[PDB]
């Protein structure tokens, strides 16, 4: 389904651009507005559902390998 292109290391710079605030991590609140930026009127419903198949350790929070691991399989 052709091929993405880019490569880890731009998203790994990306990572900054998301935490905003002192965090060092991603977490739900700041998925909010991220995706509430885009046209996809997202709920907490669903941006929990992003934050579980990447919490791989329940720390309520995207780190880069969680992170990479969805920017990897959008959607
Ligand atoms: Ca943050
Ligand atoms: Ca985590």
């Amino acid at each position: 389904e052709d091929a993405k292109g880019k490569s880890e290391e731009e998203l790994a710079n990306c990572f900054r651009i998301f935490d905003k605030n002192a965090d060092g991590f991603i977490d739900i609140e700041e998925l909010g507005e991220i995706l509430r930026a885009t046209g996809e009127h997202v709920i907490e419903e669903d941006i929990e559902d992003l934050m579980k198949d990447s919490d791989k350790n329940n720390d309520g929070r995207i780190d880069f390998d969680e992170f990479l691991k969805m920017m990897e399989g959008v959607q």
